[PDB]
């Protein structure tokens, strides 16, 4: 029954939820790895024996969720998937068990500050899919729906679960919409340095790059273990916000823009022991993810010098805080640009307050809320947002989202 | 033999130092408490039995440090304090063992970004002190020395170790130089809200407050268990930087200022099992500690609105990032003000780069460097400083600095 304090408000919350926790974290009693980016625990091949307790555990919270824990419909469903796990060494979720598992995977994501919206998640069941083309169609219907003309909506599309392991649905994109990354002669990078390995993988499979900055990458979709295939999202479906500033008219001259739809596609969704290797999910952007990380990370677009230049900034000494000054401006423009286009965006203040609000309800009507402070604190102006001052317990509940290796490092090809 | 990566540079460092670790962290395999502010492990009454392994462990690294591990002078010193621990149920450090233990307490402080300077620490041995007045004199000689007319120097003053526990030297100030905090009629706060409980404690013992903003508090010094006593640092010894901006001439009109000398006085220094309950230590300020936390924390001076006002800032909508804009300005002024006065200050960029440099040498010539990411990442512009992208292993080595309860909640009075 652990206590967590908010040192800005002296609010104390009591966490019992962490007792239901199951998975391990990477920390021990003599070492804390809370700052390791991809702990071996957060990465993802299972058998039929451990598979039933997982099913049991998940089915018991789900019937407990729809009020009727331990009833006949529960006991039958337990026997039912017991039977099905004996016979097939795996099983299938009901439509509702899948919607529930997905929403709670998000709910349990300790690194996600947007979780106040976890209950309003749209679950598209793609488990009937069999081909890369059908994947492409489900993904496009996802994009269109979640984009909703800038009034963005949370959604997830769940392709068939892993079975043997060699028959595996995977989106090879990290996100359905990402800009291409091209190395240059001198070595420098056009576009997004993050995706340079992925961009050339696409060309290795036949992409015809328009070698510029913001070239929306094509989808590389692997279906049921087969070699992936290239499909270009219809451009009318990829909404984009050109970035201007509400003061500096040279900001348009910077010629930047970003897509409205954040949509992570490389993660693994775990539910009742079942593994969904392709499950792209989307919501809306927090300002900082674009203006701080995408735009100003050194190994991303790296625009701080160019913005500071135009601002006429003391770029000599480090202590001029020119980098900080040009970073707040870039985030002012991103927010303003997205808002003047009716494209859903949230600032890091509004988003981190709501997370504290969310944390309250989770400790009240759930007994806790796993939270990773390393990741919840926004990457600029940490301590002026209320999550900097909120102690948080990190633990691993299931259903959950896990990392998984890249397909091209595991795919037994051709 | 754990690995930590820098995701900005793809640098990998290998940590074996954590194997020498001894104390626990608060994390377990199923829960990470890396964001708990004062874990029960980081707080501080010991006997004579566990006291010798502690002495042994510390003496073995110290003679290993001066090259002659296991020699006769080592073995004799081991027998010597063995003998002394049998006879007195405690023991005394040699002058050099104390200088070493202190420097390594700092070296091991995982929450300190300034640790690149740990070897150049000036150790003042105050273990002959017996009276609050003698404390006051050692503390003043500390202030004067460390201040060094703005060319600040790192130092620590070590008062006698705890023995029985009822005879205990304690500085009741959190820092030797802090501004007084006064509640008002309407409830609001003049001065520093942090110290309001301490400020009225001082008046409870007879302080004559000049009830303004930046009133340097008096020292409240407890010596050998006796009731503490009030002493006012000579004002010529308290250096102060008035805060101006190198653009906004109304910034002087804000009328702010800060002391040059950060000097934490409430911590407990542990060496070879011995407990030094009063051990004030000082270095120089990182810009952000004043301009971000001191000035802009909600429950500190809370000047963001007043600075934004004068900047003529979009203070209506939250998403205007006015708070961020006024926060970078305040930090530009702090750095500039301290630098135009030849008072040693370091910006959070320069300081966090040096910490990465420091981390390199610690993994190379020591096998690791315990680091608390929650605390090493500066509280503004996190991800544009290189420590945001540096994975860090947190573990607890000794000699170390520990928190300890406030004296007025433990002091058996009068
Ligand atoms: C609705 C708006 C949302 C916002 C504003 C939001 C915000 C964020 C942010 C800022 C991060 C940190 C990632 C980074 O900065 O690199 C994150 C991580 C994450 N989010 Fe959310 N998110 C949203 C929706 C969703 C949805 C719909 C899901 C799943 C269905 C989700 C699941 C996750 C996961 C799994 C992580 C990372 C966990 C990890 O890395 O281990 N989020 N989110
Ligand atoms: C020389 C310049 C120094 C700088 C720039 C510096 C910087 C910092 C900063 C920014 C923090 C985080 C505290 C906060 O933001 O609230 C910190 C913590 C700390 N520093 Fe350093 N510091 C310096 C010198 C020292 C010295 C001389 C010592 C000890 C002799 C020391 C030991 C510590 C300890 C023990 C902590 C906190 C550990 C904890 O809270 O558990 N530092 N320092
Ligand atoms: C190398 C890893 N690093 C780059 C972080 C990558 C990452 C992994 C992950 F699973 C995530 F959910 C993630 O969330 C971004 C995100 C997703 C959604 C739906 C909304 C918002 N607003 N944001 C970001
Ligand atoms: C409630 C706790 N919270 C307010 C943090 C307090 C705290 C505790 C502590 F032991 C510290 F060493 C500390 O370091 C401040 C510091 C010290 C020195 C020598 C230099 C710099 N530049 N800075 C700050
Ligand atoms: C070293 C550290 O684990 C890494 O830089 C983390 C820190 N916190 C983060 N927080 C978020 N939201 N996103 C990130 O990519 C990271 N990166
Ligand atoms: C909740 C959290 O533990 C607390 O706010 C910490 C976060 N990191 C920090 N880091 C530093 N340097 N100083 C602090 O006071 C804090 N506060
Ligand atoms: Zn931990």
């Amino acid at each position: 029954f652990l206590k967590v304090k908010n040192w800005e408000t002296d609010v104390v919350l009591t966490d019992t939820l962490h007792l239901k926790s199951t998975l391990e974290t990477g920390c021990t009693e003599h070492i804390c790895m809370g700052s390791i980016m991809l702990p071996s625990q957060h990465t993802r091949v299972a058998t039929k024996d451990q598979l039933f307790p997982l099913a049991k555990e998940f089915l018991d919270q789900y019937y407990s969720s729809i009020k009727r824990f331990g009833s006949k419909a529960h006991m039958d469903r337990l026997e039912e998937v017991n039977k099905e796990i004996e016979s097939t060494s795996t099983y299938q979720l009901k439509d509702t068990e899948l919607i529930y598992g997905a929403k709670h995977a998000w709910r349990n994501a300790s690194r996600c500050v947007g979780r106040i919206q976890w209950s309003k998640l749209q679950v598209f069941d793609a488990r009937d899919c069999t081909t890369a083309h059908g994947m492409f169609n489900y993904i496009c219907n996802h994009v269109k729906y979640a984009t909703n003309k800038g009034n963005l909506r949370s959604a997830i599309t769940i392709f068939p679960q892993r079975t043997d392991g060699k028959h595996d649905f995977r989106v090879w994109n990290s996100q359905l919409i990402r800009y291409a990354g091209y190395k240059q002669p001198d070595g420098s990078t056009l576009g997004d340095p993050a995706n340079v390995q992925f961009t050339e993988i696409c060309i290795q499979q036949g992409w015809k790059a328009p070698r510029g900055r913001f070239d929306v990458l094509p989808l590389l979709l692997q279906a049921n273990g087969n070699d992936p295939e290239l499909f270009q999202i219809p451009p009318e479906l990829v909404l984009e916000v050109p970035i201007r500033h509400p003061k500096f008219d040279w900001f348009k001259d910077l010629g930047l823009k970003w897509y409205g739809l954040p949509a992570v596609s490389n993660m693994l969704l775990e539910i009742g022991g079942l593994e969904f290797s392709a499950c792209p999910f989307s919501g809306w952007y927090m300002g900082t993810e674009i203006g701080v990380r995408d735009y100003c990370d050194n190994s991303r677009y790296n625009i701080l010098e160019e913005v500071a230049k135009k601002m006429d900034l003391d770029m000599r000494k480090t202590s001029s805080l020119w980098k900080d000054q040009a970073l707040v401006e870039i985030n002012i423009a991103v927010l303003y640009s997205f808002q003047s286009d009716k494209v859903t965006i949230v600032d890091h203040h509004s988003a981190t307050e709501s997370f504290i609000k969310h944390m309250e309800n989770e400790y009240r009507c759930r007994g806790g809320c796993p939270a990773d402070w390393v990741w919840i604190v926004p990457p600029m102006s940490g301590s002026i947002t209320p999550v900097f001052h909120q102690e948080m317990l990190n633990y691993r509940l299931t259903p959950s989202f896990e990392y998984q290796p890249d397909p091209w490092n595991t795919h037994v090809w051709k």
